[PDB]
């Protein structure tokens, strides 16, 4: 009675349009002109498709929103997605929930979902929308702002597109220190994030079982590196087969190093940075060496004694500073075909040398044939 | 307010709060008021968007135009925005699968026609010529491509990788040069031999190669500089004739080249080719650390 | 008047007329969706599960609503459900 005509005004001023715009349904009602329709049963209120010709009358309106009329049918639950018309259902994936139409919204603790697949659907309590389909086409699809900024945040970079076509995660290759929050001013101690770089591209154990175990490491994917800022660390680095390491330019007699690694151990008899060998133990196992003053021979390469691990490797412009006392600097042990360019050892630190940032023994290398150092200062 | 309709059943915008809905998202009108969208009509045919045109509104539209941009959209430091600073390609950008398995040669291949589409018929010196006068641009291959007809580099085609193979048993990124006809070379510069009619045809017979004289006279003209390659392996099919041919490509430079699989001891079945590598008319070209 | 006003925040958050209760010392809020406070003019998603026999006892300015089993910053849920 009066009734109706108050919720059309309700109706009306939700959506934005006349009250004499929305039309309640039942069979054989007259569509044509309305802008929006309300299901007097579910008390839902749906945007009609424009074009619906005077004289045509509504045939059925299921529970999903599809409309079938004298003239034809349509899917309104379909058409209020297309205009963001949006019912946010109470509960969440957390409480349960049973959607019914397309338009329907179910909350996550990271924002809102739809479901895309067959319905109605059932959400038992304690879902997520990885238990309940995966989120896809067919299946549940991320809708709204707050959703939107948690996929941007938890991402790859998939959701945005770049030129020439594709999207972000495409062209994203190289790792920094940076992506593992590495302090970078040369005072923390990064190394557990620099090793953690180094693991994500290349794990290798410390511990193998027998020599095709230890070659296996040689045949993965190579990443790059861009070194930008400075990076103390405190134990020696084991640069893992698969590495290219970068850095803007090369030091040349520095007096403050900002670019690079800076070894700061409490053990000054170790070096800073080492090539990875195994040696052969006595019950047939291999252990990576992690003695200063070892470095393989031609024979030990022949008698299995000591297995390489030192095989694509390249380095640009890596600055490697010390603390005065440590023995080495860098161990090129194993590291046949290896390369280096502009690899720059030791720090200018002032006129006394005995305070100076740079090692006893700048480099020390064996087994490497075939490495070629360009510009090693 | 979002108003009846659509860009497909067209409307008339009133109000700068109106907007109208797109098969993308919704979008309001910054122009001039009242705004009338024929029936039919897109935010693209109807003013573009833009200021003082159809402006995009809503996260639906924010997610689109996210999607389709080319990172406009996302500042960055010290300033500027994404787009500015994303200048290297690459085959993913095109979907290759870089499984090894998969034949992506029509994705790599597109990947070369986006940078320096070459026609392989040209009416005479000046047309071949032209297309060395074009910006150059860097790829990145990360991953292993197959592929199974010979790629022909344009000039100005700078190709990396993180490392070079060396002695590798398994390669994992690079290009596997898989064909059905074997008689053939896995990558070649490009090379315009004359033609009776005095037009120019793209060299794509294994065996040939330009002589200096070739050059000197016409017969052959050169469409190979401005290329560059940073430790690109190339592994193919057991019994691939060539693996490089290097024709035509003076002062094209290249380090960490690295052709052929350590595959296993038995060479007959190891993923190298017959030929390496075949060179001609490259004066001042160099390679550094060739594998 | 009421009637008008239940049909009116109904429609806002799409649930049924008779989903929605107003606030007041005492009403239970068993099955409800949404509660509507008549000083403020405010209406709020009410969290799920509260059961039938779980009275109202207080509802606060920054929308934090005691009852009988516990309590529910009602703000704080709407901004999880984005209802701004």
């Amino acid at each position: 009675s009066t009734g109706i005509l108050t919720n059309k005004q309700a109706v009306a001023r939700h959506f934005g349009v006349k009250q004499s715009e929305v039309v309640y349904f039942s069979v054989g009602v007259d569509l044509g002109g309305y802008k929006v329709i309300y299901d007097k049963e579910t008390q839902r209120a749906y945007s009609l498709p424009v074009g619906i010709a005077s004289g045509t009358t509504a045939v059925s309106l299921s529970t999903a929103a599809v409309l079938v009329h004298s003239a034809g049918s349509v899917d309104l639950g379909s058409l209020a997605v297309s205009r963001e018309e949006y019912v946010t259902l109470p509960g969440s994936f957390d409480s349960g929930s049973t959607l019914n139409v397309k338009n329907e919204l179910l909350t996550y603790t990271d924002g809102k979902y739809r479901w895309d697949g067959i319905l109605p659907k059932t959400v038992a309590p304690g879902s997520t929308p990885a238990s309940t389909g995966g989120v896809g086409l067919g299946a549940w699809i991320s809708v709204g702002d707050a959703s939107l900024r948690t996929q941007l945040a938890n991402g790859d970079g998939s959701l945005i597109g770049i030129h020439p076509q594709g999207t972000l995660n495409n062209v994203l290759t190289v790792r920094t220190p940076e992506q593992y929050n590495a302090v970078g001013d040369g005072i923390a101690d990064d190394t557990s994030k620099l090793k953690e770089m180094l693991s994500d591209i290349n794990n290798v154990p410390e511990t193998l079982p027998d020599a095709a175990a230890v070659n296996s490491y040689m045949e993965q994917v190579a990443v790059k590196i861009d070194l930008t800022k400075l990076y103390r660390f405190t134990e020696t680095l084991y640069i893992p087969p698969g590495v290219s390491i970068e850095i803007p330019t090369s030091n040349f007699f520095t007096r403050e190093c900002k670019q690079g690694l800076f070894y700061d151990p409490v053990d000054k008899n170790t070096a800073a940075i080492s090539l990875m060998v195994y040696r052969k133990q006595p019950d047939g196992s291999y252990k990576l060496n992690k003695d200063v003053d070892y470095y393989p021979t031609g024979l030990d390469i022949d008698n299995g004694d000591a297995i390489t691990c030192a095989r694509k490797i390249d380095i640009n412009n890596l600055n490697l500073i010390t603390a005065p006392g440590v023995k080495v600097g860098v161990k090129w042990i194993g590291g046949a075909g290896c390369t280096t360019k502009g690899l720059s050892i030791g720090e200018n630190t002032g006129s006394d040398i005995t305070t100076a940032r740079l090692p006893r023994v700048g480099l020390l290398q064996s087994a490497s044939w075939g490495s070629i150092h360009e510009n090693l200062r």
